[PDB]
């Protein structure tokens, strides 16, 4: 069966033929549509033909399906899981794995870009401290002193759930959240709850508006410990706009390297809790969301003031006036400083140009309109006309609760 | 199968239930979304009526009672006996209201329960039709103070005497292509633009000529009448700062009046029932204006702004986008014609769902069409959860008539 998507800006209709390889449910069903809703061990017996279904994609794609070495593999897998009820991949495995989860990525604009990701092998890993070394090579790989080159590191895949690896940042690198007596925030109101287990763990907070946070994490299903990252290790952008000299008194940074260490990678069935990867930003991520969403920096206000808007009435677009300045402000600041970034013209367009190469090659490409779609200037980017289907491909990345509601404490 | 939608920023979670008397099919599957596609008998009918009476008694608290069950009654016999049944003119209120409040695309139903309701079954010809058209525009535009309406024609029999308005709106501008290549007005129009031409209109071959009517009664063909002039309230767009922006000669409508969607009451299909609020102002200056298939006015606009267009990332389009938008605005405002911002409507859409939340148990909502084509992320509906569903009585869309016609 075909399915058809169009495109109402340019008429362009191409056919999707991959989402019949799609396992997993959306959250959707004949009577009710979840597509912007943000979140709609195994046996033996389940985890055979995920293996089986992810070598024969393997070995299909490097043109060997059903080759002796194919049937080896496939043979060697079956004995190790009825045996050792797991297996282990093979690092080439491992690595397209990785790509392939970030190619079926279907929330990810910046996919044009799945082919070049450095994966780094961190299954030897036995300890935290053996966890903050890695993590600390991964960053500086990735940073590059600003020219960003896009990273996956994999720690121990999970056993009996017991013994889970995870980074629980939420980023690699984030700032403190600080609620104050008088209900007010100091730092970015998004990680204040992290920043209250970080200060427990016995982390001296410094108390200002952008304070790096220290690394908290767990090894093999251990109470996480915490580190700091080197400072000399964090680039940083401090923000300025081309035209507004009173921009950089707003006393506004950003830091270079968006990491998510977070999620939960699956290959063959395999789960790897923590897999922190990164790549660079496009800016409407700090520029719209980071500093604008109300519930974040919040600075929309702060700035249309200094702009002298007229801010009595909401018809005046003084919110988007402001809004568009800031943007401006991000990426000028990241492109002075040599920092990669990716603007949401550019990024958008690359990313059409992505999908009508996959759906030739492919037969098709996931994507989640809600998403893709930047949260600013929507219709002037051409996603906003393209006609998406959502659907679910492994290997892939997952949501996983964050690890502080579940772990198990050792003490 | 009681579902919970969360809002981001306020954390507040509400729960529906409302989704479980959905009835038609969404085009999503368990393994695959199609939330972002455009366009994803005597036997049949009884159930359909059956269905909606029985909301319609429960609305007006006398579900279950002699006059409901004698209501039931009298339309099966007339189903039985004529094939079809007629609404009594509280149904037909109550219908086309529930059809709006159900309309899961549209930010504006805070002010379901306010829409005139103008009763044109009587109607049998397109001079006929033309007249409750020209009716329904008047009322509707109120000297720039707008008023929700819409105007039901006779409905659907079988189906080769249907009455239809061949226009897209009631009031939109012709679109023309050109030896230049290019596209003179609209170009979204010009194909209805042609068939107006080749129907006998004589075109006065400008970027912003109001079309003509078209107007088809009881399946004929359809028939051509210009809108009174006078009738047709439009705004001049100038910029509350850059005196220069009046010079791009730009102008729009008052009176946004969508017209060739299907009105289904209780099975009841009725093929012709324009209807009208008042605009957002982004439809008309994100997407009337800038559109790259539509008057694709970004660049002419940023060049008299003098922005560095060499690079994207100087965010050229985004700024002169903004200006544009505050121009829309400030002419409506200015000349008294009513029109929401897209802050304003949004804020009022949650309200609204929070209000069919508690008192309906939910709200079908379209996130992809919600959410404004400009700044989302900064108006709340973004940062809201919503559920997707199709309840009846529902406005649905039908394909453009001169593809089914036969002349
Ligand atoms: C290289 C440049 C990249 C750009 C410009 C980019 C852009 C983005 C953006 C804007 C989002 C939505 C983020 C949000 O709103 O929170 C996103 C999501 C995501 N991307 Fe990328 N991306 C890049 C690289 C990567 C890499 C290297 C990976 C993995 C190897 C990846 C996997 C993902 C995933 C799994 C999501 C969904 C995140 C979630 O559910 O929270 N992306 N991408
Ligand atoms: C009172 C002021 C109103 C406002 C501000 C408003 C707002 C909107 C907007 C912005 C859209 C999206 C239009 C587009 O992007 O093409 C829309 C869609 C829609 N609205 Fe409203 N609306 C209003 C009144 C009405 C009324 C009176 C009705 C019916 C009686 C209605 C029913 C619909 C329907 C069925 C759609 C989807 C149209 C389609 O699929 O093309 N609305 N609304
Ligand atoms: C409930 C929930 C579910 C889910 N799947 N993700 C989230 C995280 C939510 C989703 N938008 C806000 C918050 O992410 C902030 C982190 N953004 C980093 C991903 C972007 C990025 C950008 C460029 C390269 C990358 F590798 C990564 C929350
Ligand atoms: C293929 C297709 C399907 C569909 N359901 N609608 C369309 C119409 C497409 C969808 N967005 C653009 C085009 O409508 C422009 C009409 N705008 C008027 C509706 C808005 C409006 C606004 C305020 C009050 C109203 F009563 C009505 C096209
Ligand atoms: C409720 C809604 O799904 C939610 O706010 C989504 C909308 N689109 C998004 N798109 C991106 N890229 N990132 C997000 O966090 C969100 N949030
Ligand atoms: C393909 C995508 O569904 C399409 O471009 C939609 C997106 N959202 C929209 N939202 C509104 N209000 N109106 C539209 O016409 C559209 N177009
Ligand atoms: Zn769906």
């Amino acid at each position: 069966r075909f399915l058809k998507v169009k495109n109402w800006e340019t008429d362009v209709v191409l056919t999707d033929t991959l989402h019949l390889k799609s396992t997993l449910e959306t959250g959707c069903t004949e009577h009710i549509c979840m597509g912007s809703i943000m979140l709609p061990v195994r046996t033996k017996d389940q985890l055979f033909p995920l293996a089986k279904e992810f070598l024969d994609q393997y070995y299909s794609s490097i043109k060997r399906f059903g080759s002796k070495a194919h049937m080896d593999r496939l043979e060697e897998v079956n004995k190790e899981i009825e045996s050792t009820s797991t297996y282990q991949l093979k690092d080439t495995e491992l690595i397209y794995g990785a790509k392939h989860a970030w190619r079926n990525a279907s929330r990810c604009v910046g996919r044009i870009q799945w082919s070049k990701l450095q994966v780094f092998d961190a299954r030897d890993c036995t300890t935290a401290h053996g966890m903050f070394n890695y993590i600390c090579n991964h960053v500086k790989y990735a940073t590059n002193k600003g020219n960003l080159r896009s990273a996956i590191t994999i720690f121990p895949q999970r056993t009996d759930g017991k013994h889970d690896f995870r980074v629980w940042n939420s980023q690699l690198i984030r700032y403190a959240g600080y609620k104050q007596p008088d209900g007010s925030t100091l730092g970015d109101p998004a990680n204040v709850q992290f920043t209250e287990i970080c200060i427990q763990q016995g982390w001296k907070a410094p108390r200002g508006r952008f304070d790096v946070l220290p690394l908290l994490l767990q090894a093999n299903g251990n109470d996480p410990e915490l580190f700091q990252i080197p400072p000399e290790l964090v680039l940083e952008v401090p923000i300025r706009h081309p035209k507004f000299d009173w921009f950089k008194d707003l006393g506004l940074k950003w830091y270079g390297l968006p990491a998510v260490s977070n999620m939960l990678l699956e290959i063959g069935g395999l789960e790897f809790s923590a897999c922190p990867f990164s790549g660079w930003y496009m800016g409407t991520e700090i520029g719209v969301r980071d500093y604008c969403d109300n519930s974040r920096y919040n600075i929309l206000e702060e700035v249309a003031k200094k702009m002298d808007l007229d801010m009595r009435k909401t018809s005046s677009l003084w919110k988007d006036q402001a809004l568009v300045e800031i943007n401006i402000a991000v990426l000028y600041s990241f492109q002075s400083d040599k920092v990669t970034i990716v603007d949401h013209h550019s990024a958008t367009e690359s990313f059409i140009k992505h999908m009508e190469n996959e759906y030739r090659c492919r037969g098709g490409c996931p994507a989640d309109w809600v998403w893709i779609v930047p949260p600013m200037s929507g219709s002037i980017t051409p996603v906003f006309h393209q006609e998406m289907l959502n659907y679910r491909l492994t290997p892939s990345f997952e949501y996983q609760p964050d690890p502080w509601n579940t772990h198990v404490w050792k003490g």
